[PDB]
């Protein structure tokens, strides 16, 4: 029977094959929301054509593409299965995948959602900690769609735009940390240094008032509270590119640094993503734990397992939708405040769209 | 009877009267734990003489000196009053102030504590969130003291080196924030934006692994949680001095931005300090609220009152000490990890000084 409530799961692209790498980059270089370049429509097609081989090469290094869709899918099903039991008033629930930069694109998902004649649509960011350059970019795409199509939504909307401390999210991270610790030589357990590694931001974004760091930082505290401070930690940032200043310390430097100081047992915990992707399988596992770690003489370096197929995360997702629905909330309070320095007009419009929603 | 357990209360401190300003800047500028100056021993006395007028001037605009000492004193007394009741086993307790840059210097307090033959000494940072440039420097001074005097301590030492999420600390902040909201026009309560404001750090420090920003962010979350996200917020940083890059956004810049974008009801919350001082009474109340707020046409700006005399803060302090004693702890787990990139040969020495303590 007919799907009633629709859960839009938002996330950035991940090219599924080396073939999709080009269009991936192209859509990436076109997003005003994440970068203004001179004469953008002209540069992007070229920058993409230029960086395709190297990225291809990275994906090939991890087996030939991104597993983002596969994990979102399974996490999706799990969510739906549970929601259909905890919230039966919301009839059958359906999940859709709105990726920013690869198919199914956000726009395509919305088309499919409209057509299934849903009663209510929920924008569920897959980013627990809110950045304008991630969740905001995804929220903007929804608004822009309806303002490009020219008509307007035939279903009522709302957003779960952040969830950096959801209790089951935290429990998942801790569980995966505990079990990653059990694989460390028992004589070295107490001595394991934990590095929470998050995708970095450029300072120019940080300095504009982006909430990301503060949220990532909360996530980190909650986790360590639950672990009862069993090991010393730091929060470090990865994936810097370019010559500009980014928020540090860089994860590559911290690993290198810790080593030189004789802290040679390191647990990497990727705390800002809910599944594997290039950042973990290439950046962390290959560039860092295999090349870097090696030439600095680490004793042991492990990476806590991405949430991926964990059934408990699947519960987490369901529990968030459920609560969101019951609470009748349209978005978080935080969404209703733009960053005291955006130069971007759509941020207000996009937030209007969610706070102005009927019901 | 004689004092059994001493509770060393560490803080930067500030000039009590205008005359202390020169000596205050002098000791700031000679502290090779936040400053490497060419021929530092000769620039410093001078930089002091040059900056003295303007800083005196600032202190004059706030009544002619810092209250850090009065308040630390009152907190000290209340703490002791309770602790004698809470832990009679640890006999009479006595507090000492050890300021870093003004009298009573860390080193004086130490001479005194030792002169009263205490069985133990607790280094109790009054900065809830750890920075290498604040609590660390205070800890470095204790270790350095013994290395200088060339003797060993006659009392058993330990430390409460951080406490960013103490339940009562959090509770006091919540209370003070609520109290301040009832002072805003009622028609505007739930439109008020909360700007948590904290002393900034130079990126060069952030970038070497300083724990502070992540700890400050943690404190913010706990306060907002307990407030039940009743108002939008941002975490922002104040007190940038110089041409170098600091962690932003800057508090001032953020206030102006908010104003230029129609958010004209701001509550400042000083989240990284336990009492009033220059940062709050001059920077926040005068520079930002009284001047900046007029040129950018704010409607209402307000500041949550510093913890100062709050009786519940005193209870907060006692709980911390008492729990630290019951727990038998030498330091936080977090102190045992120096920040992955420091270049300061002393951090590990200090750390060892506390992790290595007898009893
Ligand atoms: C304004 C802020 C951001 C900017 C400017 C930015 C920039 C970029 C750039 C240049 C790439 C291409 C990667 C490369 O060519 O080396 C990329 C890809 C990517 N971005 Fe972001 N990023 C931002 C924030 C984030 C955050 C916080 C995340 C968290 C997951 C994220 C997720 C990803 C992922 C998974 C890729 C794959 C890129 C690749 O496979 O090479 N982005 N971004
Ligand atoms: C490397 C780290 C830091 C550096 C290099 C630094 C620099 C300075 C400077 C230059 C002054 C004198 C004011 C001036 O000369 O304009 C000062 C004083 C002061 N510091 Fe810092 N600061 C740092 C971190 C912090 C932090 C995190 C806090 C509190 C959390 C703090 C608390 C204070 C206070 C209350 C004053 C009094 C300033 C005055 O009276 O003018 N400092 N520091
Ligand atoms: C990574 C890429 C360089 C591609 C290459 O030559 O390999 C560069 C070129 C243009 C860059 C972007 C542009 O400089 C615009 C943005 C400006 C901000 O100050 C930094 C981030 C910012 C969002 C940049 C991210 C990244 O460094 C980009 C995308
Ligand atoms: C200064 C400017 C960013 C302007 C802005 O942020 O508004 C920079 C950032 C990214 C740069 C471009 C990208 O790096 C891609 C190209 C790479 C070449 O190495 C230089 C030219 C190239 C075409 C760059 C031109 C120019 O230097 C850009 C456009
Ligand atoms: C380059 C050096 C910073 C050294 C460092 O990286 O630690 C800077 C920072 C502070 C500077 C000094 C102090 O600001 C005091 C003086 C102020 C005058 O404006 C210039 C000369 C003056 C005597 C400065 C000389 C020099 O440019 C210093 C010493
Ligand atoms: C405040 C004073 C400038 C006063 C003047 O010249 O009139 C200067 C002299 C030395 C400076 C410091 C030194 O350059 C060393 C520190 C290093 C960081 O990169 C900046 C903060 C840092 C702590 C500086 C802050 C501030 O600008 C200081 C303290
Ligand atoms: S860029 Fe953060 S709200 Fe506009
Ligand atoms: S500077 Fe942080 S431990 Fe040395
Ligand atoms: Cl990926
Ligand atoms: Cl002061």
């Amino acid at each position: 029977r007919k799907p009633k409530t629709g859960i839009l799961m938002l996330n950035h692209g991940g090219p599924e094959t080396l073939g999709d790498v080009h269009d991936f980059l192209l859509r990436l270089f076109l997003d005003r929301d994440l970068m203004t370049l001179p004469i953008q429509n002209k540069l992007a097609p070229f920058i993409a054509k230029r960086r395709t081989p190297k990225i291809q090469e990275q994906y090939r290094r991890i087996g030939g593409g991104s597993p983002i869709k596969i994990w979102t899918s399974k996490q999706g099903e799990g969510m739906v299965k549970l929601l259909d039991e905890l919230s039966p008033n919301t009839a059958p629930h359906k999940y859709y995948i709105g990726f920013r930069y690869v198919h199914p694109l956000t726009e395509e998902a919305i088309e499919e959602m409209e057509r299934d004649g849903l009663e209510r649509a929920i924008a569920f960011t897959q980013y627990p900690q809110y950045s304008c350059s991630t969740t905001g970019s995804s929220l903007n795409a929804i608004y822009r769609y309806y303002n490009q199509v020219g008509r307007k939504p035939t279903m009522k909307w709302s957003t779960i735009d952040r969830w950096p401390t959801h209790h089951l999210l935290i429990q998942c991270f801790a569980d995966h940390i505990l079990k990653e610790l059990d694989h460390f030589p028992l004589e070295k357990r107490s001595e394991v240094v934990i590095l929470f590694s998050a995708h970095s931001l450029p300072m120019s974004v940080v300095n504009r008032g982006d909430p990301y760091p503060q949220e990532v930082s909360a996530t980190v505290q909650k986790v360590m509270e639950r672990l009862e401070y069993c090991n010393p930690y730091r929060l470090v940032w990865q994936s810097k590119v370019g010559p500009m200043p980014w928020l540090g310390p860089q994860t590559d430097e911290s690993i290198k640094g810790l080593c030189e100081r004789g802290r040679k047992n390191i647990l990497l915990v990727p705390i800002a993503f809910t599944s594997d992707h290039i950042e973990t399988l290439y950046e962390l596992d290959i560039e860092y734990s295999q090349v870097l770690a090696k030439e600095c003489g680490v004793e042991n370096i492990r990476r806590a397992e991405s949430l991926n197929g964990n059934p408990l995360f699947s519960k987490a997702l369901a529990d968030l939708v459920h609560s969101h629905i019951q609470s009748n909330e349209l978005c978080s309070k935080q969404l209703t405040l733009s960053c005291p320095l955006c130069v971007n007009p759509v941020c207000r419009e996009t937030k209007s769209f969610f706070t102005s929603q009927q019901l």
